[PDB]
């Protein structure tokens, strides 16, 4: 009641201060945005004292000769003991160190670290130097991902226009801010971005065109998110791609065609004017796209700085008049974006953490992901701004913007259905990192903080920042196992950890061994230990949960749970990781290869069959076929290997009743969930065929994989084809079944080889005749019959379908390259 209370939600760093950036509530149980600065922050060092000195005789050395590097007048510090465990091999196990408190903010030398390999007679490491100032902040104020902060002494009169923010604070000192146990979070601001560019062929520059925001102002993730939840405002912005001039009658012709209002400028320059003060004003928490991490927001960025956009820094929370010096270095250019937008949390469905969403998509293409994940159909508009037939074309124009309208509430709608938002939270508050790294990073921060966090509470020291497969038809069901749990249940079983594991720090390549059931479980076990312990807790409330909200909280609760334990092999094993430890790493994997191996024959001792395997999951021919008795003999092999294995719970992931396999991500099957058929990597390269080949294709399948006898079905393949080989060969099919796109890269007089290229000959039989075509064009052709080449004899789809033309598809070409070639591939096994 006499404390500043907000929800964290981002940071930034900036003149060695820390700002977070969050929400608080008002009198009207409104909650707007917030900043807080925080000065005072301190880095931990450690300095480990010689053979014979002590922390007292480190003090008399250093800590005068800080005073005058640094230029301040006192320097907390006092001896602690402290236990290290990590990979430096002349650091013993436990020691007195000297702690010394090093302001982040000094008078002197402020941008200047001390060295680990510090020259001093009295000490022979120094452990901190280095450390980042929000890791400092969260480690030391225990800091657990977004949460409430209870905030004493805030100071509601220094900050002057720093911010994009309703409230600005400051706090003198980290110690006055301490998290709260309230589970419950304020409503968040999401705005879903969708933006159009075009390609300037003269510098190469990626231009805007148009912008779709979609705003959704009432987000509530302690509760489901509706679906098809609508937006409370939906604008689109838009600038000429041509010229400085739009169509007539555009402006009418949006009020009665498009959703939402439509804006229009007359450059690209008044155009993200005008967005950078929507997002000042929207002021939203959250902004949700497809690949706007690396593609989209890059572009944004470098476009408002080609147009010397004054506003540009309210794409992120703090006000900033000129853009960074350096801005312009290829890897630098991910940092400063990164920095410009803190404050709002980029929600993009389509990078790595997305992906690990929607394992079950290939592409990732914006609307795949809409029928994986929401299971509606959205056909995408290839919209090319370069085409002259948007400067003067009002409904080419109306259905461009539709396309990006429709985009932006799809990416919306895909990222509240695979719950990326709550996930993520939940993994964040998990791992006590910042849910931006979680969102927009790799596995690996997670894994690091969690550490971090886990080992610092603890009175430790942190470091400074496979069975080839069995290609063919089965026809029994085939089980896919999963083995995920596998090395966090032997880092569990065999108490492998940085504390246990007695390893030669000399090198790391030398094998150790497990430690004696003597030793007392380490950290990282018990860590796992306390995850698998709290998820059955869930589940087993979960089994009594009537309220379905409450349910599905504890099944987002559950799988955060399960995605963290099975990460942290990735602390250990990962090279480029803080706790990289190699004889760790070898010690997991061996144990890995036994246990497979061991999988394997318990398999065999059930007389079943092992189709494939890895680290990650294991293929099994149940030999049944009927979904019950497969369901069984998987259930049945589920006991056997956690009978041999007391920590190993492995599940089924999928069941094919058939599966035409090739490799792990290649293969054609009748999944059940009801069968549906289902095929990986085999469907790369559609656009080089034409319907009828995609439809025999398909059709090829379907009967082969039917529950028919393998010789009526083959002959009912037979009768199919011979069939299409009279009908191709007397043309008695529709010519739309016979067109091919293709794309054009580069100019079509350009292209080398054209001669060979079959869109390109016919491209350019548009130019000599006077119709406009360039670079990014989708040409439409079939090919005819009648020496001449194959290219020559290909003619636009159009022309072909008008009869008077006496144009025909040439049967020798769409029997063998069309028709033959890919089945040949479909029926080899």
């Amino acid at each position: 009641t006499d404390t500043f209370q907000m929800f964290w939600l981002d940071y930034c760093e900036v003149n060695n201060t820390l700002i977070l950036f969050g929400k608080v509530k008002l009198k009207d149980d409104n909650c707007v945005s917030a900043m807080v600065q925080i000065n005072g922050l301190c880095r931990e060092l450690f300095f480990l004292p010689r053979e014979g000195k002590t922390p007292t005789d480190i003090h008399e050395e250093i800590i005068p000769l800080l005073m005058d590097k640094y230029g301040l007048d006192n320097i907390r510090a006092k001896p602690q003991k402290m236990k290290y465990s990590f990979e430096l091999p002349d650091i013993p196990s436990e020691s007195d160190y000297l702690k010394v408190l090093l302001p982040y903010q000094t008078p002197k030398s402020s941008r200047d670290t001390i060295p680990s390999d510090l020259s001093s007679d009295t000490f022979y490491h120094v452990f901190g130097g280095n450390s980042n100032i929000f890791e400092s902040f969260v480690i030391q104020n225990r800091i657990m991902g977004p949460c409430w902060l209870d905030i004493k002494g805030a100071d509601f009169n220094s900050i002057r226009n720093a911010s994009h923010c309703a409230v600005e604070v400051s706090v003198d000192k980290p110690q006055n801010i301490t998290p709260t146990t309230t589970k419950t979070m304020p409503n968040l601001r999401c705005l879903s971005l969708s933006i159009q560019t075009l390609m300037n062929p003269k510098e190469n520059k990626q231009e805007i065109v148009s912008i779709t925001l979609s705003a959704y102002r009432n987000i509530s993730l302690d509760s489901p998110i509706p679906e098809n939840i609508k937006p409370d405002d939906l604008c689109t912005l838009v600038r000429p791609p041509q010229s400085t001039s739009f169509p007539l009658g555009l402006a009418a012709l949006a009020k009665q065609k498009l959703p939402g209002r439509v804006r229009l400028f007359n450059n690209e320059k008044a155009m993200l004017s005008c967005f950078c003060a929507m997002l000042k004003v929207e002021d939203p928490d959250v902004i949700i796209g497809h690949r706007l991490q690396n593609v989209y927001l890059d572009v944004l960025a470098h476009r408002m700085h080609d147009l010397n956009i004054p506003t540009f820094s309210s794409i992120g929370r703090r006000l900033r008049r000129t853009w960074p010096e350096k801005f312009g270095n290829s890897n630098m250019n991910h940092f400063f974006i990164s920095d410009i937008c803190s404050g709002r949390l980029i929600c993009d469905i389509a990078n790595e953490m997305g992906q690990s969403l929607t394992p079950k998509c290939q592409s990732w293409d914006l609307s795949e992901m809409y029928q994986v994940t929401c299971e509606k159909e959205h056909k995408p508009l290839d919209i090319d701004y370069q085409n002259p037939q948007y400067q003067n074309d009002v409904n080419s124009m109306t259905m461009a913007l539709q396309e990006n309208i429709t985009n932006c509430m799809i990416s919306a709608e895909v990222s509240y259905r695979i719950q990326l938002l709550t996930l993520t939270k939940q993994l964040t508050n998990l791992a006590g990192n910042a849910w931006a790294q979680t969102l927009g990073g790799t596995r690996a921060g997670r894994n690091e903080y969690i550490l971090l966090h886990e080992f610092s509470r603890n009175g430790f020291i942190v470091p400074d920042k496979v069975f080839e497969p069995e290609k063919g038809l089965h026809k029994n069901y085939v089980l896919v196992m999963d083995f995920n749990s596998l090395y966090p249940s032997i880092i569990q079983e065999f108490n492998i950890c940085f504390t246990t594991v007695d390893r030669n720090k000399e090198d790391i390549d030398e094998l150790p061994s497990v430690p004696p059931s003597e030793v007392d479980q380490g950290v990282l076990p018990r860590l796992l230990a306390n995850l698998v312990d709290r998820r059955r807790e869930v589940k087993k409330v979960m089994k009594t949960e009537t309220d379905p909200h409450k349910r599905v909280q504890c099944d987002i609760r559950q799988q955060a749970l399960k995605l963290t334990a099975n990460s942290m092999y990735g602390c250990l094993g990962y090279v480029n990781s803080r706790f990289y430890a190699k004889p760790l790493a070898m010690l997991v994997t061996n144990k890995g290869r036994e246990i497979l191996m061991n999988t394997r024959q318990l398999a065999e001792s059930m007389n079943l069959l092992v189709v494939y395997g890895d680290t990650d999951s294991v293929m099994i021919d149940t030999g049944c076929d009927n979904y019950a008795d497969a369901i069984k003999i998987g259930l049945g092999f589920k006991r056997l290997v956690n009978e041999r294995y007391r920590l190993l719970e492995i599940d089924i992931d999928n069941v094919f009743k058939k599966l035409l396999l090739h490799a792990k991500k290649k293969y054609a099957a009748l999944t059940v969930n009801t069968t549906v058929l289902e095929v990986k990597g085999l469907d790369m390269k559609r656009r080089e065929f034409c319907p009828l080949s995609r439809d025999v294709s398909i059709h090829v399948l379907n009967t082969i994989l039917s529950d028919k006898d393998p010789e009526e079905a083959l002959q009912e393949v037979y009768d199919y084809l011979e069939d299409i080989r009279i009908k191709v060969e007397t043309n008695n099919i529709r010519i739309d079944k016979y067109k091919i796109n293709m794309k054009l890269s580069k100019d079509p007089k350009a292209y080398p080889g054209g001669k060979n290229m079959p869109a390109v000959q016919v491209a350019l039989r548009m130019r000599k005749a006077g119709r406009v075509v360039k670079a990014g064009s989708v040409i439409t052709f079939v090919i005819t019959k009648q020496a001449l080449s194959v290219a020559e004899r290909a003619h636009a789809l159009n022309e072909v379908m008008i009869k008077s033309n006496n144009l025909i598809p040439d049967p020798q070409y769409y029997l063998e390259k069309q028709i033959f070639a890919p089945v040949e591939r479909l029926l080899e096994r």
